[PDB]
């Protein structure tokens, strides 16, 4: 009965609610009720006993909490304050469940930046002031492990900047041992890698300058030690190093992840500055010593001959129940990333799992089964269904669990499993409204609906939504799947300005059968334009070849397979050959900006949210993954011809509206800064917009902000 | 016929010459020729020759030149190098003028900041390394004065940041003694001091963060030490401290400026931080003690009761022959700033020029001679005559040099007097075609024209350029004057969209007879816009119920006399009222803001370039001088509300377009930072831009796109 509006978008009117189990065995869950009581369900029995009640929450207002394995304490997180993607520090009142009363003896001291209990018991492990502290008991005086902790010069067990947004996706790094027997923890030195410094204009008289240690391309890289203290004799014995694989050790080089096996036994993974090779280094624990040993024999590489290792990171492995063989998903000899299963060698590895669609991600390992994710089902790639595989004895038997669980509702699936995996919850993202529903382990049968998203369902019944269909395209060798999202009563005879949305990003993919009513469902709803979204070449979950098409060539192809798309899309038929733009974030602004600046003739306008303008400017861990090195007798001649400041003088002739924000931390504004420069020394005329202190999300009201822009740009644009 | 265009505007195709005589003596000046030759002219003996050749100016490709007292050495300039307004840095070669080689030996050190000759003989005097050196013979060895010189902290016979765009005004903070016995230096420190922190973008990997000792609102100012060093024999005694009036020391401030009367005696003027009162100090050299003494009988206050000490700085005083007694520009008893002849006491004050206008400056004191600018002529507060007053014999005797030399093409006036007087230059800068010329000065006859600007006369005949007229508005007791820049065929009866250029800064005077082909110009001889500029409260030249109107309550009057002039023109009928813009720089961009948010629905758009938002993030100096402090006893609550920030909702409904230049160092972009962020904040859409690494003036490239970008502004404005 009506079209989607903007405010409907910014007011998340039509967003959907997710559910997953907050799991603390292998048949109980800790919810949190509407009454924000935090109760605990026992899947088994079916009774419901509420652990936290609101006030004893609210008496220090903590904005979430974390349940002690033994649940002898529960601590309450508060005074939230973000940081970088996932880092952050908050405050932390432990509070005991037995006496119900708040845990009095030397108190944690505030700014925490990570806290968690161990694995089993109540031991607590935390970092302040970049220092790792262990405390026994809640209650008790903590014990320092690391002293040479430095506000960003040196991290101990947390990232610094490029370890959290590019290689690890985590605020934390130190790992404690399956029962809590070690800790082990990555020590970090940003000492003498170049600073990125720029203003935070705040809300005092003066500035103040940021200065975050930021390894530009081929700058200088943080250092990484890895050490494991026992964690009962911490001054006894002392810190041990994790002794580094030689042929990783010889030039510059990565931690890439830390997975433990049982408690005498830690696997690491290493990855060659040079990204294309992978090392898995598999240690063990000596008694004599007190030290760890990692034999030659428990070295595993993982090359790419022809790309980089891994996918956008390495792939981790996941540990049989015996403790000594693993799964890991990586190409096989054909180029599709695929399951394998490892006993000694890795050249010895056999594949569990092959065809022309990819393994996406190991879920779970048990006695006998194996769940995972894939694109295998009817071979759309931006699908994911969740599998499980025999894994006693060869032939694996195979059981797609999705597949038909809601054929026309879901189509894309995680999966997430309690303790021993006695149950798991099923999260369908879309094509449909999202539906989060609890599956028993042995039988994969469901046993309760946990979010249908009944309000959505009921409010989007008066709205007149637009037309998604995802399809493919061939054009070379080449296959561009592309979703398209039209306007109601979309009459084919008719032609419609076409608005292309891109990122692009390598190990992107940005067609997905995912449920999001969003703003350019909204410009089609309301507005009539027709919105298009490409995946092509540097793409993922295709295989190699398509994948690592892009490498040491960033820029090119992106470009490429966007025209052909669009070129291929106003051969269609029922596209205004004289109404197409394009828009992109990050990437996507990369890319947003090399295509309208292609000379092209197709794009009449383009946005480019916080670009990425020259891979001299980006992150040398993600950069470098990619483009190689930018020296004389590698890269450099690339890193100097991909700059969208080359492409200058061809702005002349279309509507470019710049945006970025003053404080992004990632994609610095500087980025956009000598692309402003590069169109004024060209006399190009453009339009812009900076959001002053705000960084790469462009957070709070910025948001609302931005797309009431880019809104009135495109309104403009398509006049 | 052909109507102006931006091309035309950004060429400077319509520029004009000027032409300053660079005197060396009563009778002789050095100008630089058409084929780059140094030419020595005499005017009492009519003769000419090349002093300095043009091929030994090439031979280190120097961009100036500086001829000595004794003319037996010229300065070669070469390897200029911008600092901030007037600072710059240079290399200075000496040619030994008797020999015809350069100077070699104790050659001069590299990137010098100031440099210059003593005012008799040729002996020099410079600043390297914010360190004060002295020369005897140009070959000789320096001496130096100062050693306490750190880069960006202490600054010895040049200015710090604030003492050079703020109170000095000029690149350099020493001076000689006329006969070059003595030099004066003024030390700045500025240590305490918060820097100012931006970026500066470049072309390198990563950005670089400039610092300036900046004092904002309020803030810690510098500390000044002025010091006098005997020329002749420095190792004798050593710097000494000229004493600071008692009053002065009792709290903050500033050295205003200083002049020497003659060898034993000087004159020094400070400021108390609260601008309201100054006192000018006369010091005599005490023989016996080696030192400098200042009689507390000889120390001069001028203070105001209603607003601030002078006209926008401090008025310096000149000494009449007898060097003792002098005549000073300052407020009368009706509050209009006239001459007066101070002999012994302020008290005891004789006035000189009187009534409803303004003497603008004194030029001249001679034994019988007195030249001033004025506002007087025809009651014409736009326009600067220039008056010659009798002094010491009795009939007293006023003659207006200009008022009729040309009556209807020079209204607007400054001069440059020869040494005693003996001849004096007239350059005339409007309303018709500027032109300069020579004159008696015994007898005040024009002995030739120097730069009479025929090519430009000539290239403005294509051109159909816009009727301009300064007219005024009686409204409320108060007066507003303006200029209103017409289209070609203007049609009385016709309706013309209107865009108000603004500044409106205290002491400022928009409205002037001067001749300028500039932007407005073009867009009322291209784009059919009404274009009118109005000065109003906090205007200079019509004394202190208008000058000091503002003070205090920045922000509040200008606004609200923009507005009343709006509403005038409206009322005359031939303005289309949808149809109103208004634009403005620096302290423009300031108001241009505030009448925007006015919230009075006259203007539908507004630009505001570099606006300062709020008067909190300015400079100390400007800012208390016409706002007081901002604190709880002075003015803070009006510092608290009359930010731009505080009007962010008024502009829901406007068109703003705000731009600002990353590296401006004199109104920080945090100004327009906050401005968006506000904006942002009350969800309202404004257009934005940025020039990276672009200072307060805009300069280069840059000046083409805003001003391209401005004008795709308005016309879209007033489509
Ligand atoms: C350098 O100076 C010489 C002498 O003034 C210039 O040569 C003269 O050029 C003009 C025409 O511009 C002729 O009228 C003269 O006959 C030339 N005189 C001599 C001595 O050759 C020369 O043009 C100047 N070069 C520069 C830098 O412009
Ligand atoms: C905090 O938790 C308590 C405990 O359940 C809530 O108290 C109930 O509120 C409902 C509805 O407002 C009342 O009808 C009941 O009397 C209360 N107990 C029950 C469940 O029967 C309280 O509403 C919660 N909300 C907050 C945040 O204060
Ligand atoms: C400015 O510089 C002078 C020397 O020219 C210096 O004496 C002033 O204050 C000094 O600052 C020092 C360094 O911060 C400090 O250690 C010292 O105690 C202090 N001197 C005095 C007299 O106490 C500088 N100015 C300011 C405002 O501090
Ligand atoms: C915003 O969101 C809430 C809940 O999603 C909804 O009830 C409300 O109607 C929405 N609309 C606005 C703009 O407030
Ligand atoms: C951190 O790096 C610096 C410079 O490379 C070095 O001197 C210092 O010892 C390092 N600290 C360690 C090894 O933790
Ligand atoms: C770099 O720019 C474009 C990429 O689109 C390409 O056509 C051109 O040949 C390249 N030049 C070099 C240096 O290889
Ligand atoms: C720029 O200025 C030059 C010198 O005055 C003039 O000859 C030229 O015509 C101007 N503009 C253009 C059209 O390039
Ligand atoms: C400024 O000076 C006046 C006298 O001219 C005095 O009344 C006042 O104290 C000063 N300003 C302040 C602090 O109000
Ligand atoms: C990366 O390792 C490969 C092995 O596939 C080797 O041939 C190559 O020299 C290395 N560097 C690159 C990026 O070429």
């Amino acid at each position: 009965m009506r079209a989607l509006t903007l405010k409907d978008i910014l007011n998340g009117t039509f967003s959907y609610k997710t559910f997953f189990p907050n799991w603390i065995s292998g048949q109980e869950y800790l919810h949190q009720s509407a009454d924000n009581n935090i109760v605990l369900y026992n899947i088994e029995t079916g009774q419901s006993y509420t652990i936290l009640s609101n006030r004893t929450m609210k008496s220090v207002n903590a904005s979430n909490y974390g349940l002690s394995p033994d649940r002898q304490f529960v601590y309450l997180e508060s005074d939230y304050s973000k940081l970088w993607r996932y880092s952050y520090t908050a405050t932390y009142y432990i509070y005991d469940l037995s006496n119900g009363e708040f845990v009095r003896g030397n108190e944690l001291p505030r700014p925490i930046q990570y806290l968690c209990w161990s694995p089993v018991g109540s031991k607590l492990a935390y970092v302040y002031q970049n220092n790792i502290y262990l405390k026994q008991r809640p209650g008790d005086p903590p014990f320092q492990i690391t002293f040479n902790g430095r506000e960003n010069k040196i991290f101990n067990g947390i990232p610094d900047w490029v370890y959290e947004e590019e290689m690890l996706a985590t605020k934390y790094a130190l790992w404690w041992s399956p029962n809590g027997k070690f800790l082990a923890y990555a020590e970090f030195n940003d000492t003498d890698i170049p600073v990125i410094a720029y203003s935070y204009y705040g809300d005092e008289q003066y500035p103040r300058t940021i200065n975050i240690p930021y390894p530009k391309a081929g700058a200088k890289n943080p250092v990484v030690r890895i050490f494991i203290i026992d964690t009962t004799y911490p001054a006894y014995v002392g810190p041990q190093e994790v002794p580094v694989p030689a042929m990783i050790a010889s030039s510059d080089y990565y931690f890439s992840w830390l997975t433990w096996v049982t408690d005498e036994r830690v696997c690491l993974q290493w990855l060659k500055r040079v990204q294309n090779v992978s090392v898995l280094s598999i240690c063990d624990f000596r008694e004599d010593w007190q030290t760890w040993d990692c034999p030659k024999t428990q070295e595993h590489i993982e090359e790419s001959r022809t790309g980089w290792a891994g996918g956008f990171f390495v792939s981790t492995p996941v540990f049989s129940y015996d403790a000594i063989s693993y799964y890991k998903i990586f190409s096989d000899k054909d180029g599709y990333k695929h399951i394998h299963y490892i006993k000694d060698t890795v050249e010895n590895a056999i594949q569990i799992t092959s065809g022309k669609w990819e393994a996406i991600n190991i879920f779970r390992v048990t006695q006998d089964s194996l769940f995972y994710s894939s694109n295998e089902f009817e071979e759309y790639p931006g699908r994911r269904n969740i599998y499980r595989i025999s894994i006693g004895s060869y032939p694996p038997s195979k059981k797609c669990v999705t597949c038909h669980l809601r054929k026309e509702r879901c189509q894309y699936y995680t999966a997430s499993f309690s303790d021993y995996a006695k149950y798991y919850a099923l999260v369908c993202y879309g094509p449909g409204i999202p539906i989060s529903t609890l599956h028993d382990g042995r039988t994969d049968q469901e046993i309760k609906i946990l979010e249908e998203n009944k309000e959505l369902e009921n409010a989007l019944k008066n709205i007149q939504l637009p037309k998604e269909e995802i399809k493919k395209l061939e054009v070379d060798e080449i296959t561009l799947w592309y979703k398209m999202i039209l306007p109601p009563q979309f009459d084919r005879s008719k032609k419609y300005p076409l608005l292309i949305q891109v990122y692009g990003g390598p190990c992107s993919q940005s067609v997905r059968s995912v449920f999001a009513v969003n703003w350019i469902s909204y410009l089609a709803s309301k507005e009539g334009m027709v919105i298009a979204l490409v995946d092509g070449r540097g793409t993922a979950f295709q295989g190699d070849k398509l994948l690592y098409a892009v490498y040491r060539k960033l820029g090119v192809y992106e470009v490429e397979d966007q025209i052909t798309a669009v070129r291929k899309f106003i051969e269609m038929g029922f596209i205004d050959e004289k109404r197409i733009a394009i828009w992109g974030w990050s990437y996507g602004g990369y890319v947003s900006s090399l295509a309208l600046a292609s000379g092209t003739g197709l794009f009449k306008c383009g946005i480019a949210v916080a670009p990425v303008s020259s891979w001299e400017y980006y992150a040398s861990v993600y950069t470098e993954r990619f483009m190689g090195l930018p020296t004389k007798d590698d890269n450099l001649e690339h890193y100097k011809n991909s700059t969208v400041m080359a492409r200058a003088e061809y702005f002349r002739n279309v509507d470019y509206l710049l945006i970025h924000g003053t404080a992004d931390d990632n994609v610095h504004f500087q980025n956009s800064a000598q692309i402003a420069k590069a169109l004024v020394n060209a006399q190009v005329d453009f339009q812009a917009m900076w959001y002053s202190d705000q960084n790469h999300g462009l957070s709070g009201l910025s948001t609302n902000h931005l797309y009431t822009h880019m809104t009135h740009f495109l309104k403009q644009c398509f006049s």
